[PDB]
DNA sequence: GGTTACAGGGGTTACGGT
């Protein structure tokens, strides 16, 4: 179980006679497009179907996970393509181990993305942990690979590791552009508007890329903290409706799996986009004032009172 | 080398106090 971890945590590894990369590493935003070989498990998949525009290629889309990501993340987005016919992976159920030889990574919308090479191969195993015995179904020949002994071990582990496991919290000083992160914070300020909800929140730790709140402005109802101790969060859709008249100035919140972003004028922000498709599993929820996880915040607050 | 498939998806100036 650990021999798996050990190789993964390197970022790159090898089975049979070819070299893999882990998912987390691979999610690195590479500007230059490179040739990767992947192995993980299908946390989400679409049916193969012909695409309607351009070359109109056959296309299935999948999200490969491994232990270098948290159990919350679906993982790396990969679109597989076939110009030659419908020889794409026939995926039954989640938790199927999937190897993918000869995929490319390419960044888009500030998110690293898999795109398959024309001559891509794959190999696919069942969801061993399922009661159902038919979780693999027969696969199109053209793009298979006869997998060796070692990789079939790997497959049973990944399904096990996944099955058991189905977060990592930061201070606000520790968050950087374009990441998914989780944190406790107290609310300083809110602003509803027609089109969204906004929270200004803090854990009383300075982040370079936060706005510097002046003590010297006139007629501000912000009483503190001053400088770069507060992030703005923007809640869309369901997150708006739940918080708009629920979360209030001075509440202590815990926010899970939010996405960070630099706004137009160059300050780091939090976005919770609407997420109907149960994909990102982000949350924001009130925390009881006397909780032990909140006392590090309270203490820090004395130091800026 | 990266349309198709993505989606989603979007909002003034650190106040305004809606």
């Amino acid at each position: 179980s650990l021999q798996l971890n050990e190789l993964l945590n390197a970022g790159e590894y090898k089975i049979g006679e070819l070299t893999f990369q882990s998912i987390r590493s691979s999610q690195e935003l590479q500007k230059k497009n490179t040739i990767v070989n992947l192995f993980g498990i299908v946390k989400d998949f679409t049916p193969s179907r012909q695409s309607l525009h351009g070359t109109k290629d056959w296309v299935t889309t999948v999200y490969l996970w491994d232990p270098t990501c948290d159990t919350s993340s679906i993982g790396l987005q990969i679109h597989l393509f076939s110009k030659q016919g419908n020889d794409l992976p026939v995926i039954k159920q989640v938790g199927q181990p999937l190897l993918l030889h000869q995929i490319t990574l390419r960044s888009y919308r500030d998110r690293t993305q898999g795109l398959s090479k024309d001559q891509f191969r794959y190999a696919l195993w069942p969801d061993f942990s399922s009661n159902s015995k038919d979780t693999l179904c027969p696969q199109p020949m053209p793009r298979l690979m006869k997998t060796g002994d070692k990789e079939e071990q790997f497959a049973l582990l990944l399904n096990k590791i996944w099955d058991e496991q189905t977060v990592s919290f930061s201070l606000l000083s520790q968050i950087t552009p374009h990441q998914r992160c989780s944190f406790y914070a107290q609310v300083i300020k809110t602003w509803y508007s027609d089109k969204n909800f906004t929270l200004y929140v803090t854990d009383y730790t300075e982040n370079e890329l936060f706005f510097p709140m002046s003590p010297y402005t006139s007629s501000s109802r912000w009483r503190g903290p001053f400088g770069r101790f507060s992030i703005r969060c923007i809640l869309w859709d369901e997150h708006d409706f739940y918080c708009r008249n629920y979360i209030k100035e001075g509440d202590y919140v815990v926010m899970k799996n939010v996405r960070t972003k630099i706004d137009h004028l160059g300050y780091l922000e939090c976005i919770l986009h609407g997420d109907s498709a149960k994909r990102y599993n982000m949350s924001i929820e009130k925390v009881d004032s006397e909780e032990p996880e909140l006392n590090e915040i309270k203490s820090r607050k004395r130091l800026y009172v």
